[PDB]
């Protein structure tokens, strides 16, 4: 649970995703993209079910970040919505919704949706 | 900004968000959910855009619930990303992603898809 | 059921939606958008359940609209998930995903996904 | 184009999706799913852009099925919309919405999101 979430993570992409899970069910730690308008890390936060079904089933879980740090700013947010699941090939599987701020006008345009998988490769 | 993001807010199912922002960028707060497996408050955290454009465009932030607390658990955990926008009618304009802890064979369906529109009146 | 469906609807953002349910579950019809790269009117084609539940239980439908016709082409499909509620105030209400044209390196970035509600009258 | 989408495609799951493509962009065929309350072909009908930009780009399609077929009927429709891209390894990527008929109060709870990327195997 808290021990197999807890790490650094990559994706397919090539992004790093470096978390620390709390008892209580807290994600904290950063987010470095390989893509978009992004350099460094990025602050995260998120939250995670801390005792999950023992079915076999995944982990429940989701983050954010806010795309702004110390070197720029992309006026956007991206939440990743998914379920850690354990074992030999350890993954936590997620789509994700990037929403960036826009005028009422185009707030039709606003949001993209994809889908990141995660590997402690 | 941090002032207007900051306080109570209710969506269109008859929830209720409840939300501090921090000058960092920080969300902190609290989700009642009207529906679903869901009773009492459970705990939210998320990120906001704390230097948004000054250009009339929305300040971008997102936030996540994992639906365990103190009374239920439904093994479960949503992510609403939007945008917030001030102005005379205050609101968070979301879509969220729910999802639940599956089996490997059932992952295709572990994920559900809708939008929420916030406002400070009930 | 297919009297229902078929006919003109409109959106929120002021988009023209003209369709034709068929009998076997088609939907044909063309789709005029507000706003984007697009103007007049493009095909779109899609399918409802033409044998819903009897419960008070929505029809589902989807339909497809590929952003090309005879006077533009913006590369890109939007797809209309979504279900029919009948009655007084009959409404589709959906949610879409909008692709459009990428390299593999931007194909992370290809894909909008918003909700549309439509109703009969203006 | 228009031979490169035409015939049978795969996906992860291992549903089977065959379909034609018009020179006007049609698209039509039938959906045989591996998973959920499903048996047998299902009729498609999706649109595609039949001109595509000339610099790399995929191109952009969808389709939409319903479940109901002469078998069964759950209730509910699945658009996929994505992109089709050409080359030793072709494939069309997808993002999908299924959407089944519930009341308005559950109305909430009426939509997946997934993805699916077909390959010609
Ligand atoms: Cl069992
Ligand atoms: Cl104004
Ligand atoms: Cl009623
Ligand atoms: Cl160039």
């Amino acid at each position: 649970d808290e021990a197999g979430i807890t790490g650094t993570w990559y994706n397919q992409l090539g992004s790093t995703f470096i978390v620390t899970a709390g008892a209580d069910g807290a994600l904290t730690g950063t987010y470095e993209s390989a893509v978009g308008n992004a350099e460094s890390r990025y602050v995260l936060t998120g939250r995670y079910d801390s005792a999950p079904a023992t079915d076999g089933s995944g982990t429940a879980l989701g983050w954010t970040v806010a795309w702004k740090n110390n070197y720029r700013n992309a006026h956007s947010a991206t939440t990743w919505s998914g379920q850690y699941v354990g074992g030999a090939e350890a993954r936590i599987n997620t789509q994700w919704l990037l929403t960036y701020g826009t005028t009422e006008a185009n707030a039709w345009e606003s949001t993209l949706v994809g889908h990141d998988t995660f590997t402690k490769v």
